[PDB]
């Protein structure tokens, strides 16, 4: 009788993806998610229309000596961070914010965007230990984030396409990892221009967490596992058990409509902990170039969220 919805909040934490607060609330997720292409959508909503011209005139009057190009850098982290906090307003948990794309391979600007984040929102009042750090998994983002937890700041590495990525930023101490299902799948399906979904069985981008998830479990490792990027319901489903599970307000919707049981799939146990040598930069990256949807995906994703960081610089400007 309960909806699948209720039934997954059991036993995996709920996160919600999305820049609009307003679709959050009715389902109660503990965190949330943004990105780059999130904050892009949200912003373009004509119902924030003015909370962005706000923004721009709030920044732009507290900053009268920035020179034009530092300005709007100084906008889009505050838009950034404006809509973290209204998602924080109707959340008990955390939020990530996802650093510049452009710092992707720099550890020392990553470290630094990331604590303009931090200095952003603890400058609005927010605690910041309900704030996480978004930073692409490339081995600098992973070396970043390692900077970061030492100093206690908290990070969600993401565009993880890979069991080696995975391993690097649990062996970096990194509070939480953002292994992708959808992607996989989509890319899956355009090698051999597939229509439908494959079966859940045969699903990539499902098996990709299923194998990330088992390879934590068994070296002990307390890196929270949320799986991301999904394009249907059963995938969700599919990862029942998992630590977290960041999902669409589209498929959340999908999941409080439906009441059928829901059964557990990913599990923890007991058994002897494995202790594995820690993978090296060179380790890192020969394995990565070996698999050629990872490299291709994390490329295309540091590529992608960077156009939107882009076109968001740009709307700033048309409106400064
Ligand atoms: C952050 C990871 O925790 C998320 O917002 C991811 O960027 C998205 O889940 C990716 O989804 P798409 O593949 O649909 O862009």
């Amino acid at each position: 009788q309960k909806s699948v919805l209720e039934q997954l909040k059991q036993v995996t934490m709920v996160v919600a993806d999305t820049g609009d607060f307003e679709l959050i609330k009715k389902y109660k997720p503990v965190d949330a998610t943004t990105n780059p292409s999130l904050i892009l959508k949200a912003v373009k909503e004509q119902k924030y229309s003015n909370l962005v011209a706000e923004t721009i005139s709030k920044v732009k009057a507290n900053n009268p000596d920035l020179n034009s190009d530092d300005l709007v850098k100084e906008i889009a982290i505050e838009i950034l961070v404006s809509f973290g906090i209204k998602i924080l307003d109707v959340i008990e948990g955390k939020v990530s914010s996802e650093v510049d794309a452009r710092v992707s391979f720099n550890s020392a600007t990553t470290i630094d965007y990331a604590k303009r984040i931090i200095a952003r929102y603890e400058s609005n009042g927010i605690p910041k230990d309900r704030v996480l750090i978004k930073i692409a998994a490339t081995w600098e983002g992973i070396k970043a984030a390692k900077l970061l937890q030492k100093e206690g700041i908290n990070c969600n590495l993401t565009l993880i396409f890979d069991k080696a990525q995975a391993k690097a930023c649990a062996e970096a101490g990194v509070y939480l990892v953002s292994p992708f299902v959808g992607r996989i799948t989509d890319w899956q399906m355009q090698q051999n221009n597939l229509k439908t979904f494959p079966a859940i069985a045969d699903d990539d981008g499902v098996n990709s967490v299923k194998a990330i998830y088992k390879l934590y479990k068994s070296h002990g490792f307390k890196t929270i596992v949320m799986g991301a990027s999904f394009r249907n319901v059963e995938q969700v489903i599919a990862l029942a058990g998992c630590d977290a599970l960041t999902i669409s307000p589209v498929l959340l919707e999908e999941l409080k409509n439906r009441d059928e049981h829901l059964e557990v799939k990913l599990t923890k146990n007991d058994d002897v902990v494995t202790q594995s040598p820690q993978i090296s930069e060179a380790d890192f990256r020969w394995l990565m170039n070996e698999n050629a949807m990872a490299t291709h995906k994390l490329a295309e994703g540091i590529r992608l969220f960077t156009k939107d960081t882009i076109e968001l610089e740009n709307i700033i400007k048309q409106n400064l």
